[PDB]
C-alpha cells in the first residue's frame, strides 16, 4: 500500500518561465488533516496553463502546474469526510470551503480560500507536498494536475459518478464549466436574444453552447483566426466574423449586425482592448457584457464610463459562477445523461509524456483541447 | 389667450460657459404637432445643471437649460392625446417614445429618443422654440424648464395627479427618482444588506432612501463634506465617512467596515477616481456598484479588470431605471400615498428671480435642493 508513504512519480515541472515543461520525476508527500492524494487519470491543457509560462498569470516558481483534470483517489487525510479511495474525482481549482460569506452568499462562488487572487502556489496550511530533485515545488490553484499523483485540500475536490469517462469529463474542471456557465448562470442568456462571444478556444466554443441552451436566436462568434469558425458553427455560431476582415472596429460592426447593440456580449480570450469592445457592442441602455478571459498581469484598461452610465451591466466570474463542489458533480450526471456535448472540445489526445506538444499544439492554433492521458 | 400665439416671458439664458445665467425676455413659440407648451411652477437646481455651466456636460450654447420641474399645460399641438391644457405635469429629460427597441423591452428606460448621448440642444424635429435678442436658443434634453413657459414634445412629458404640490414633486423629475430607482430598479438592494453610498447631495440622499426602503441593515454615507453627514443620518444612514479623516484609501476603510466588502455601493458624485474606489469597495464575489454621477466629458478612467473576473457587476444607469412616463405619475401618486418623503431634500425655496443666488448655494456646499418658484 502507497497509504501514509511518500509516492515518486513522474510530473511536468515549469521550473523558468517561457520553456518547456521538464517532465520528471518528484516526491509526493502523504495528504495531511483534511488533504486528499490523487492518482490523475487525464488532465486538459487550457490556455491558463500558458498563462503561467508565458507570465500572463503570475504564480510562484517552480510549479507544477494543470487545473482542468480528472481522476481517482489513492489515500485520504485524517478527517476527511467527502470522498474515500478508489472514488473518481475533480479538482477544483475554485475551492468550496462552504463556511466563508461568499460559500453561503448564494450567487457567489469565488470562495476566500481561493489561490488565484494573490497567488502564493501552496497548500491550504501554507506548505508543498511537491519536492523535485530535492527542491520544493509551488502548487497551482490548489490542483497541480500536471503529475501522475497531486494532493489536494479537501475543499478542492468533488467526487463524481463511479461510471464516468475521466478522458472526457475532466474538461467540467474548467473549460466546459466556466464557459457554458457564463453564459447560463453569470449572463442569465435569454431566449431569443443576440449574443456576442469574442474568442472561440475551448471556453468561447463553451460560452456558445450555453447561449443556444439558453435559446439565444443568434449567435455571432469573433476570432482572428478564421479556423475557429467551422466548429463554432457546429455548437451553435449563427454567423462568425473577423475583425481583421473589417474597416471600421468590430465593435461598430456588431452594434451594426445587431440593429443597435448586442444583448449579451462575452470576452473569453484576456486582452484589455477586447473586453472594452465587448463591452461597447452590447446595447447602450440593456446589454450585459461577462469578461471570461484572463487579463495580463497587473495591467489595467482604459474606458469611458458614459458606456455604463447608459444602462450597460458590466461582470465577470471564474468558472462560470458555478459554486464548484455542489455544481461539479452535477455537471458530470447532466453529461452522462447526454444534457450537453464535450467531444466538439475535445480536438486531440496525446499521452501526459507529450505535453509540450499539447502546448505547441495550442500556441499554433491548430487545437481546441487537447487531453493528455496519464 | 395666448394658445396659437408667440408667448414673451422671462427665462434664464446661458450665453457662455462659466458665467450667470441671464434673467431676460425669450420669445416661446406655440407647440406644433405633438408638442406641450408648459407654464412652469417649480423648479429644482439639480448638480447636472451646473454641470452644463462648468462644461463638465457639452450640450450646445447659448441654451435654457433645467430638467427637473413641474408645471401646467398652457396648450398642446394638433395629435397630443396624453395631456390637456390645465393638467399638472412633470417634463421627462429622458424620453419615453413607446415605440423603440429600449421602449419595449422590460428592462431599458434609455429611450432612443433622448437628447443626453449626442446633445443636439432642439425639439425631436430639429428645431427651436426659443428666442432671445433675435438669436435661436437652444433646448436641454428636450426639457428647458428654466423659463416660464417651455414647449417639449410629447413623448417628454408625463400627466401627473391634479392634487399635486409642485414645488415639491417636481423631484420626482430628477433628483429623487434617479437615486431612489438606483437603489430599488437598478441595484435592486436586499433585504439586511450593506450598502455604501458616494456622495450624499440630493441624489445621494436618495440613494439612502430608497436603500433604507429596500431593508438594507447598514448604509454608510461617504462625504468629503462633513456637513452633509447629519441630513445623511436622518434619511437613513447607519454611518457616515470622511475619506479625508483617514490615512488609508476609503475603499480599503469600508472593505474592513462591512468585514470584507460592502453588497451594494453607488457612485452619487462625478468623478472617475470615486467610480473605482466604489466598485472596488463592494464584495469582489458578489458584490454590485452602481454608477449614477455624471462623469466629466470625454475622460476615461483606468481599472484593473480582476476586479471584475472574480465576481462583481458593474452598471450604470439614467434617472433611476424608470421608464420615464409609466414611472412618473405612479412616483407623484405614491409621494401623495405618503410612501416617501420630498422635504428632507428642500433645503431652500427662492423665486426663479434668484436662480443664480441658488446655484451658488449648491456651488457652496450649502444646499441640498434650492426650489425655484416661478
Ligand atoms: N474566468 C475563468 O474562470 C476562466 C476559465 C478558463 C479560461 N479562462 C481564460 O479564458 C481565455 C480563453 O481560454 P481558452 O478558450 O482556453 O483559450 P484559447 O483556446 O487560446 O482561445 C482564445 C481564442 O481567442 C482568439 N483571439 C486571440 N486574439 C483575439 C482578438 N484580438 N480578437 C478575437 N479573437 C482573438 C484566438 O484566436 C483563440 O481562438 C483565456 O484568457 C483563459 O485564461 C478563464
Ligand atoms: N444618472 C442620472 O440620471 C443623474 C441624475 C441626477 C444627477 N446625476 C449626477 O449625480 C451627481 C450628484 O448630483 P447631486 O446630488 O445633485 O450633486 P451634489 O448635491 O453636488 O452632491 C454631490 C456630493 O458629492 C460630494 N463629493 C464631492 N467630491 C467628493 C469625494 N471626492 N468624495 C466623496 N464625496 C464627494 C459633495 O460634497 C456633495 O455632497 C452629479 O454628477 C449629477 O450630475 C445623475
Ligand atoms: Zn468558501
Ligand atoms: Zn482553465
Ligand atoms: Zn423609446
Ligand atoms: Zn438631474
Amino acid at each position: 500500500s502507497t497509504a501514509g508513504k511518500v509516492i515518486k512519480c513522474k510530473a511536468a515541472v515549469l521550473w523558468e518561465e517561457k520553456k518547456p515543461f521538464s517532465i520528471e520525476e518528484v516526491e509526493v508527500a502523504p495528504p495531511k488533516a483534511h488533504e486528499v492524494r490523487i492518482k490523475m487519470v487525464a488532465t486538459g491543457i487550457c490556455r491558463s496553463d500558458d498563462h503561467v509560462v508565458s507570465g500572463t498569470f503570475v504564480t510562484p516558481l517552480p510549479v507544477i502546474a494543470g487545473h482542468e483534470a480528472a481522476g481517482i483517489v489513492e489515500s485520504i487525510g485524517e478527517g476527511v469526510t467527502t470522498v474515500r479511495p478508489g472514488d473518481k474525482v475533480i479538482p477544483l481549482f475554485t475551492p468550496q470551503c462552504g463556511k466563508c460569506r461568499v460559500c453561503k452568499h448564494p450567487e457567489g462562488n469565488f470562495c476566500l480560500k481561493n489561490d488565484l487572487s494573490m497567488p502564493r502556489g501552496t497548500m491550504q496550511d501554507g506548505t508543498s507536498r511537491f519536492t523535485c530533485r530535492g527542491k520544493p515545488i509551488h502548487h497551482f490553484l490548489g490542483t497541480s494536475t500536471f503529475s501522475q499523483y497531486t494532493v489536494v485540500d479537501e475543499i478542492s475536490v468533488a467526487k463524481i459518478d463511479a461510471a464516468s469517462p475521466l478522458e472526457k469529463v475532466c474538461l467540467i474542471g474548467c473549460g466546459f464549466s466556466t464557459g457554458y456557465g457564463s453564459a447560463v448562470k453569470v449572463a442569465k442568456v435569454t431566449q431569443g436574444s443576440t449574443c456576442a462571444v469574442f474568442g472561440l478556444g475551448g471556453v468561447g466554443l463553451s460560452v456558445i453552447m450555453g447561449c443556444k441552451a439558453a435559446g439565444a436566436a443568434r449567435i455571432i462568434g469573433v476570432d482572428i483566426n478564421k479556423d475557429k469558425f467551422a466548429k463554432a458553427k457546429e455548437v451553435g455560431a449563427t454567423e462568425c466574423v473577423n475583425p481583421q476582415d473589417y474597416k471600421k472596429p468590430i465593435q461598430e460592426v456588431l452594434t451594426e449586425m445587431s440593429n443597435g447593440g448586442v444583448d449579451f456580449s462575452f470576452e473569453v480570450i484576456g486582452r484589455l482592448d477586447t473586453m472594452v469592445t465587448a463591452l461597447s457592442c452590447c446595447q447602450e441602455a440593456y446589454g450585459v457584457s461577462v469578461i471570461v478571459g484572463v487579463p495580463p498581469d497587473s495591467q489595467n484598461l482604459s474606458m469611458n464610463p458614459m458606456l455604463l452610465l447608459s444602462g450597460r451591466t458590466w461582470k465577470g466570474a471564474i468558472f462560470g459562477g458555478f459554486k464548484s463542489k455542489d455544481s461539479v458533480p452535477k455537471l458530470v450526471a447532466d453529461f452522462m445523461a447526454k444534457k450537453f456535448a464535450l467531444d466538439p472540445l475535445i480536438t486531440h489526445v496525446l499521452p501526459f509524456e507529450k505535453i509540450n506538444e499539447g502546448f505547441d499544439l495550442l500556441r499554433s492554433g491548430e487545437s481546441i483541447r487537447t487531453i493528455l492521458t496519464f
